[PDB]
């Protein structure tokens, strides 16, 4: 069976929720249901990636360093995979995983997920954290006639983010209701302090408990689970036959440069680098109360503005994420073929620009900016069945942090500052605060602009 179209490599980069589903041309887009989430953090990814850009490396930094991610990274992902999972998103810092099933199966699923979770452990004996949550969740589409974006909200997915950030190195959390869901005779526990979440210990089945008789029996609730005469496939997704529609559906999520490499238009290893860009990471806050079916309108009409300043000062959205009650979208200035001589200046214009329309946007209640610059690593991280292109430096880690500590305004640092072709009376320094993973950022800077109002 030829399996190598275009269609075929698209849908790599994308998930089973995206390649398998139906919506409505409508934007936003919003559907519910339920599932388990995985979300794992690996450990290291920050401290390799400035080794890899010591001269040590010979100028193959960016190289030997896809190469060496790929290979944890892949590990991880067929784990997922031969689970059952669908990957959603990669991160450079963490991927997130989903089973979406009907509510009644959630507690052997929940099991399922358990034993992928301590297998992946298994494979690190470099260290990773795991947290698991279980209930309800609404995903989200929006985007323009071109461009097509998607997260995932709501309960569970608030559950999984407190999880996770409990976890230290080797720990698998459970989420309050995933613990509540999940067949506690099972599963061996401990308490955390000052946490309703659980610490799972091991995974203790019955004497007459087969798993692997059970695994198969729970496959029958996967709708795209591969069988028969694909039981050996890690994905259906390798099976899709040339479909001019949804092909033209799917391409909307995947960035131009992918594109043209899918086509066999650019040099299939162009996109490794590191590279010096311009971060420009937007925070989008909302309450606590808000309901999905209220935030994910202004997410669409941030989005509209957003994509459109992007345009005109030639940057693009990398990834969009969502926790903690806001939407962030990571943008990069200076991608593979898009870097000018006044990067900088654009980036901050574009910052501020995109602070005042979104800030003006109801629903949403602060707009927090960061902006950083520096060598980032550039590459498609991930298993040759399921990527995605992602930047990964500690300019990145620095851009987020700043939108974290200092929100409500436009932040920039040093090399942003001092590089802009701007005066210094547009800026203000600011007070240095300490940040997680942030050693010394610094100077930074608020991005005031051309007037003291
Ligand atoms: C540090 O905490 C987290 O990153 C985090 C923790 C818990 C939930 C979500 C995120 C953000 C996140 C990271 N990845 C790799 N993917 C996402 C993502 C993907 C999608 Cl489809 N929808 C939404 N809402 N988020």
């Amino acid at each position: 069976e030829f399996q190598d179209w275009p269609i075929v490599r698209i849908a790599a980069h994308l998930p089973d929720l995206i390649v398998y589903g139906h919506f409505s041309p409508e934007r936003p887009f919003m559907d519910y249901f339920d599932g388990v989430l995985m979300f794992v953090d690996i450990s290291g990814f920050t401290a390799m990636t400035e080794k890899f850009s010591s001269a040590m490396y010979m100028d193959r930094g960016a190289e030997q360093l896809v190469e060496i991610l790929n290979y944890h990274i892949s590990a991880i992902v067929e784990k997922v995979l031969i689970f059952g999972g669908d990957i959603l998103k990669f991160a450079g810092d963490a991927l997130l995983a989903l089973w979406r099933v009907e509510r009644k199966q959630l507690k052997n699923i929940i099991t399922v997920v358990i034993k992928c979770s301590l297998e992946i452990h298994g494979l690190f004996e470099i260290r990773v954290k795991i947290g698991l949550a279980a209930g309800h969740i609404s995903m989200l589409v929006f985007g323009d006639e071109t461009h097509s974006h998607f997260l995932v909200i709501g309960q569970a997915v608030d559950d999984v983010r407190l999880a996770q950030n409990m976890a230290q190195m080797n720990d698998v959390i459970l989420s309050p209701n995933c613990w509540q869901l999940c067949d506690r005779s099972m599963i061996e526990i401990e308490s955390v302090p000052d946490q309703r979440a659980v610490k799972v210990n091991f995974l203790k089945p019955p004497p007459n408990f087969n798993f692997d008789e059970f695994f198969t029996k729970c496959t029958t609730f996967m709708h795209y689970y591969p069988s028969g005469e694909h039981k050996n496939l890690l994905r259906l997704a390798c099976t899709l036959k040339p479909d001019p529609e949804l092909e033209m559906s799917l391409q909307k999520y995947v960035m131009e440069s992918i594109l043209k490499q899918i086509d066999n238009k650019q040099l299939q290893g162009y996109l490794s680098e590191l590279r010096p860009v311009t971060i420009v990471f937007v925070n989008l806050m909302f309450e606590d109360q808000d309901k999905a079916e209220e935030i994910g309108p202004a997410i669409q009409d941030a989005y509209m503005h957003i994509t459109s300043v992007l345009k005109i000062f030639q940057g693009q959205i990398n990834k969009v994420f969502m926790f903690d009650k806001g939407c962030s979208f990571l943008c990069v200035f200076g991608f593979p073929g898009e870097k000018v001589p006044d990067e900088l200046t654009h980036a901050l214009e574009c910052a501020m620009d995109i602070f005042d329309f979104c800030s003006q946007v109801h629903k949403i209640q602060t707009v927090s900016i960061g902006v950083a610059s520096g060598i980032v690593f550039c590459g498609i991280v991930g298993h040759t069945v399921r990527h995605e292109y992602t930047v990964i430096g500690q300019k990145v880690n620095l851009a987020a942090r700043m939108m974290m500590y200092y929100p409500g305004i436009v932040t920039c640092d040093s090399v942003t500052y001092n590089g802009s072709n701007l005066p210094a009376y547009f800026f203000k320094e600011l007070p240095k605060k300490v940040m997680k993973g942030v050693a010394d950022s610094g100077p930074l800077y608020q991005y005031w602009g051309r007037t003291e109002k």
